[PDB]
């Protein structure tokens, strides 16, 4: 456990990102991961972590963000490195190659990356027969709590973005657990103007007939992920319309377009999202105002720096009932995710949390 976690953290992650640039790293991950080449995590989850949400069990609070896994070529590798819970995405509805290269940075002082992939995707067709392939397996999967969430993304060409989450819907959502609509990603333009209030309203709408038309057995959760970068009146109209529609959570934060002041990165300037550690407490603080926001009635999760039990925590207090991570994998690798797991069972125990459960929106009572 800690043996693997320092040698990773100190020696191999520093060496393979000295050999390889962030995109190609990031395909070698996909790779060795989709082929079970790593530790079987000795990390036997506690039933202190065991969260029930969404209409559904998860084994473990920790998953793993959208756009790790774009296309959904490496889900039972995730399951095995540890994750409660595995989110593939974001899935576009035709094929696209997404932005010229190079489109991946990393700022190894701030512990940070920017992206500008631009939502590259094998697109609907191929991921829809890439998961009909184990859709079995993962209703098993799913039934021992591990639970399978899908992205739905738009064309850069898309006339009406609306239609391109319908066709999501419609195609990927007999196949998910939970279904993910971004009012937020940083790299298509006016993709995150969905945001506004009356046609937030009719985009929702139309993408919430679209799930209930699904047959009762393939009908999946859905939640809106959004950007840190949203103005107050902007998570106001959000939480309304949320509320209003009975949409059934949320996904608390995407990258952030900002830049903190104080990062040192050489590439601190480049174009795109930023991730990591510049982003935890600016994505904290958006949990902490959508659940006030939405009275603690709308399931969170949290998203954004977290490589650590205490970080896990500090969404989870704020009123996150899950976690997501993905930055930490490219500086810390696959031991990250026991090592989250340990620390926050131990942070639970000792500040007197019976389980997970218990700790959500803590800080709010
Ligand atoms: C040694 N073994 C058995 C093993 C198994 C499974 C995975 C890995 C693994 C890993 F988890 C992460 C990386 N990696 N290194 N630098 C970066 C990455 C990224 O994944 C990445 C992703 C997105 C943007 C940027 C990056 C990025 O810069 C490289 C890996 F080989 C290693
Ligand atoms: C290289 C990269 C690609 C990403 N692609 C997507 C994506 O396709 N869809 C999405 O909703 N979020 C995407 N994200 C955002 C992550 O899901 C997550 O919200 C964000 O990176 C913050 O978590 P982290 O700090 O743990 O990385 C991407 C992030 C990175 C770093
Ligand atoms: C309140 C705005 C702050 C902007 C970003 C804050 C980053 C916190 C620095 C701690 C991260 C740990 N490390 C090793 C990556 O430096
Ligand atoms: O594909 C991308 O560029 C991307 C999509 C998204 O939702 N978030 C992010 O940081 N990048
Ligand atoms: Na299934
Ligand atoms: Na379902
Ligand atoms: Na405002």
């Amino acid at each position: 456990a800690t043996g693997d976690e320092r040698f990773y953290a100190e020696h191999l992650m520093p060496t393979l990102q000295g050999l390889l640039d962030p995109e190609s790293a990031h395909r070698l991950a996909v790779r060795f991961t989709s082929l079970g080449l790593l530790p079987r995590a000795r990390f036997q989850d506690s039933d202190m972590l065991e969260v029930r949400v969404l209409g559904h069990k998860f084994r473990n609070p920790v998953g793993i963000a959208a756009g790790f896994d774009k296309h959904g070529e490496a889900v039972d590798g995730l399951y095995k490195m540890g994750f409660g819970f595995v989110e593939i995405g974001s899935v576009t509805p035709k094929p696209q190659e997404g932005n010229p290269r190079p489109r991946v940075f990393r700022l190894p002082e701030d512990q940070a990356v920017i992206n500008r992939y631009g939502f590259n995707s094998h697109g609907l067709s191929v991921v829809e027969h890439r998961l009909r392939a184990r859709q079995q397996k993962q209703a098993k999967l799913t039934e021992d709590g591990l639970p399978l969430g899908v992205n739905l993304g738009k064309n850069k060409t898309s006339v009406d973005a609306a239609e391109d989450y319908a066709e999501g819907v419609r195609v990927l959502g007999p196949l998910a657990d939970y279904l993910v609509v971004n009012v937020s990603s940083p790299n298509t333009a006016g993709l995150r103007s969905l945001q506004g209030k009356a046609e937030l309203r009719r985009l929702l709408t139309k993408v919430l007939q679209e799930r209930d038309g699904l047959r009762r057995v393939h009908r999946p959760a859905v939640l809106v992920k959004i950007a840190p970068d949203l103005t107050s009146q902007d998570k106001e109209d959000i939480a309304s319309v949320v509320k209003e529609l009975g949409i059934d959570g949320l996904i608390v934060t995407n990258t952030t377009v900002s830049r903190p002041a104080g990062l040192q990165g050489a590439l601190r300037s480049e174009t795109g999202g930023l991730s990591g550690k510049p982003l935890r407490d600016l994505s904290t603080q958006t949990i902490r105002e959508m659940y006030a926001l939405t009275q603690g009635r709308v399931p969170i999760i949290g998203v954004g720096g977290v490589s650590s039990g205490q970080d896990a925590l500090e969404k989870i207090r704020a009123g996150a009932s899950l976690v997501q991570l993905y930055t930490a994998l490219t500086f810390w690798g696959p031991p990250v995710v026991g090592k989250v797991k340990r620390e926050l069972e131990a942070l639970l125990k000792e500040q007197g949390f019976g389980g997970v459960t218990d700790a959500i929106g803590a800080d709010h009572r």
